[PDB]
């Protein structure tokens, strides 16, 4: 659901910071994870799609050849307050993203197009959340 998508992307999100530099993804480009999810946040640059990689990484989201792993995505998203309820969706959904793209080799520019997707669909199958979602579970700190 898009509750608990905001769970999900509230931590995600703290290893930003991080990945910057390597990414080289500028604060002008993206400046809290957050955005992400807003209506008009365009996801677009490839530096976006090499922090993601770089942010996935450390939780080991990532398989040898920088696709989903599939089970680390689904302990990851189940280890979340009803996480179960959305992990198998949430895999299906990015997987079928990662297919459209598999001909774009490379891999932050692959991964930027299938966040794109999966944010778009996301929307369409109603797991999207808003800003102010994910907002509510930064602010409990
Ligand atoms: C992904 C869990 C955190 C929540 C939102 C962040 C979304 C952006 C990226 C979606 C996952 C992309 C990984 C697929 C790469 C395929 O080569
Ligand atoms: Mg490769």
């Amino acid at each position: 659901t898009a509750e608990v998508m905001s769970h999900v992307t509230a931590h995600f999100g703290k290893t930003l910071e991080e990945c910057r530099e390597e990414s080289g993804l500028s604060v002008d480009i993206l400046d809290e994870f957050k955005h992400f999810w807003s209506d008009d946040f365009d996801v677009v640059h490839r530096e976006l799609g090499c922090a993601i990689i770089c942010m996935s990484n450390k939780f080991s989201l990532m398989d040898d050849d920088v696709r989903m792993h599939h089970v680390n995505m689904d302990e990851y998203i189940k280890s979340f307050p009803n996480g179960q309820v959305l992990a198998e969706k949430m895999v299906k959904l990015i997987h079928n993203c990662e297919k459209q793209f598999d001909t774009e080799t490379d891999d932050c520019t692959r991964v930027v197009k299938v966040a794109a997707c999966f944010k778009e669909d996301s929307r369409k199958e109603g797991i999207a959340p808003e800003v102010a979602m994910v907002e509510a579970v930064i602010e409990k700190y």
